[PDB]
């Protein structure tokens, strides 16, 4: 079949709501998405829902001859890597260890998708809740709830369907455990130290008042370290330090969803190195293509955990081995051509560049946030946000919304200066045609 | 890193409780894996826990050259399937529907992992349910359980640990949804015609009763065609179609997993193709690399099911290109070289050996049953049963147990008749030395 029939295609067995081209897989490259239906080139600032590290079709992964050979090899067939080990699969381990690795947190833990890796990091502190509570001469059958934040976004999973509310459509009839749920004190426009505290002090009455209503049956603690589809929703590391300490008040653990912060987006391999907060365990996807879960702090602490006995975790496939053969050339990419620094040289860029048009646009480009390459702003109305989506659309700049009126920015680690000028200067054009 | 520090370095990362081989993943072929570190070829009985269709490295695949282009292309990039279509991915989904799909059950929907494939089912499930209900006046917060059987493997996700019953170690100190489970009727040996009717009314029975205590709350019956991790438990086609009747009469709809059963291992596309019993949905993984549903009958009821309406299901990446690919490909081979066939005369072959074996051995080798290529026998105790499974592996074969007492065969589709005999004359060589 025929680029201008894979809709009609698709179409037959499949709803299909998604983007209006169809990507040419040899052609885009870099920052730029290819549509194989008119040759059209699109400025990338959504990088498969900011999945993809590098953009497309890499220089240093498409030059490379020996990586062709050994991505050709662990392409041709998928092993069960939970039972059958490859040198592949210990290659990709240890540069994962070495580049994303926290030595705090030496168990890893590898999973295809990114829901079933926070179900895995969630998987671990109820085990590690229900033995510590034994050991403790506290009942085993307590620990089994999961404090969590309004406008988190965690998977949409059998367990993640329970913690994620961002819009209903999500999580509308489908069976939910009745987990606490808290006020998310993100960082708003016009709220300086104290009226920020105050917010804080009450969502952390709210998780006090919830570990106490609930003894000794509160596993653990997730939280996103900024929210990414409930609207990037930026936290002081005030409120994570407030809450890291309250988790170890009443032996709970706390639980990071780095899916989307991940791998290099803020500037730093993760987040969470940024707000100076230690979690138990990392749940991590998207850009790194394996998902799965980092963990130690005090899950070790229980020395029959789910990492130490066999079989409490599992999965058929154990990840994908042609995603471990790809991620590990891409994190060589990151280490080798120092591309976290990248990311914080090039996201003050941006960041600066937003800064210009909240001045230039002030009653239209709302609350210009970012951390790194993670940036967003926000439009007045809802209305307003999907014309400047369709108008940036119509420029050939793909980017992504979230919540009621944010639009976010997800470019690859590797966009330059230009290119973000490119996006901008977009902006800029879209925005008189929305007021 | 080197073959023979594979175990070492992976060691330090993660429990590492698998198999005591390193995988040469160019030099395994066939029906063989080749042991990297001794150069040793062993005998697969086993395909990545039954996902491999083809076995390693199949001729058809590794001198295709055009494929090996395709393929590249594909596992270059990981696109997020879900908003950016491409031809590569229009051909696998049009493969699909032409060699595995049924005229019954049009909507298909793709997915990364078993569990989350039978999840989508049960959401599928669930929301049909509540707006079925709510379309006759009955509350829509009602239709949000899940009947299912004992022995049943599901996954180990949020929804599936509800499901899943067979080791404790797999679903202990996880929290479960209260779901009505009842009796697996599986045939027996020493059983006949009214016997095994017997047992099936009293499941029936239970089944009833679970429907008429839950009025309007029970969304599906999921069951697995044979069931697998549970001990290779076959069922009457009898037994299914009172469950399809049974389902209808309470408004519920029937969902088939056949992650373990699919494409192609019983004889035919599907297992329930055999058993004439109609799935409204149907979760699907494994063999066919990317995971998912197929979903029609009574679905199409519900005129805003989860798909027709957006957002309802959805995953970052909606399955994994490479693994669209391949199977694409893969699809073609079983298609074009008749290899359903080839598994209904081979499945006849190898269960016929197992009869010669229960004949010479009757005390030990116990309940010799199959269909296609899906076959088993039991030991009288799991202690022999282990130990037959050791002596396999210094003679160089790889099977897998299931349940307390039960070994199971997963060739390849491809297998010879020859390499069968190779299997069996490894179990006649190891049985005296379990006795
Ligand atoms: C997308 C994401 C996940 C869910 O990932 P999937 O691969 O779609 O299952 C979980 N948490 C966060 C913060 C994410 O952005
Ligand atoms: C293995 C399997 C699944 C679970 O598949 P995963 O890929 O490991 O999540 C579900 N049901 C059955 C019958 C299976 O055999
Ligand atoms: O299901 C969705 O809303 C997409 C979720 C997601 O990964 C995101 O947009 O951040
Ligand atoms: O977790 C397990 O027991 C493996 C499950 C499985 O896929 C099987 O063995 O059939």
């Amino acid at each position: 079949t025929t680029p201008d029939r894979v809709h009609e295609v698709l179409g037959r067995s499949m709803l299909v709501d998604g983007l209006d081209i169809v990507l040419d897989l040899t052609r885009s490259g870099g920052s730029y998405l290819v549509d194989a239906i008119t040759g059209r080139r699109y400025l990338d600032m959504f990088t498969f829902v900011a999945s993809s590290a590098l953009g497309m079709n890499p220089p240093a992964l498409v030059d490379d001859r020996e990586f062709h050979a050994e991505l050709m090899q662990a392409a041709l067939n998928k092993p069960s890597n939970s039972d059958v080990y490859s040198v592949a699969m210990a290659r990709f381990v240890e540069t994962f260890a070495r580049v994303l690795g926290d030595p705090a947190l030496p168990h890893l833990f590898f999973v295809e998708g990114g829901a079933l890796a926070v179900e895995n990091a969630l998987k671990a502190a109820f085990d590690w809740k229900s033995r510590h509570n034994q050991a403790h001469g506290i009942d085993p059958a307590l620990g089994t709830q999961v404090l969590h934040l309004r406008g988190a976004f965690h998977g949409r999973s059998g367990y993640t369907l329970s913690l994620t509310n961002t819009k209903p459509t999500i999580t509308a009839r489908f069976p939910k455990f009745d987990w606490p749920r808290i006020d998310a004190p993100y960082m708003r426009p016009g709220l300086d130290e104290p009226a920020m505290a105050a917010l804080e002090a009450e969502a952390l009455r709210q998780a006090r008042a919830a570990f106490e209503t609930r003894p000794h049956d509160i596993a653990c603690f997730v939280a996103e370290p900024i929210q990414g589809a409930g609207g990037d929703r930026h936290f002081r590391p005030e409120f994570f330090a407030a809450m890291r300490e309250l988790c170890d008040e009443f032996d709970a653990l706390l639980i990071f969803d780095e899916v989307q912060t991940g791998c290099g987006l803020t500037g730093t391999a993760w987040a969470y190195q940024q707000l100076d907060v230690a979690p138990d365990i990392v749940a991590f996807g998207k850009k790194t293509q394996v998902c799965g879960v980092m963990a130690g702090r005090r899950v070790d602490e229980v020395a029959d955990n789910v990492f130490a006995v066999p079989s409490r975790l599992n999965s058929t496939w154990g990840g994908n081995l042609t995603d471990m053969v790809r991620a590990r050339r891409i994190l060589e990419v990151i280490e080798a051509e120092g591309l976290f620094e990248r990311a914080v040289q090039h996201g003050k860029y941006l960041r600066a560049r937003l800064d210009e048009l909240a001045a230039d646009f002030p009653a239209v480009v709302l609350d210009p946030r970012g951390r790194g390459l993670m940036c967003a702003f926000s439009l007045p109305t809802t209305a307003d946000r999907d014309e400047l989506i369709r108008q940036l659309w119509q420029r050939a700049v793909i980017v992504l919304p979230a919540g009621a009126d944010t639009v976010r920015f997800r470019p690859p680690l590797t966009v330059s200066t230009a290119e973000i000028d490119a996006a901008i200067a977009a902006v800029r054009s879209a925005l008189p045609v929305v007021t």
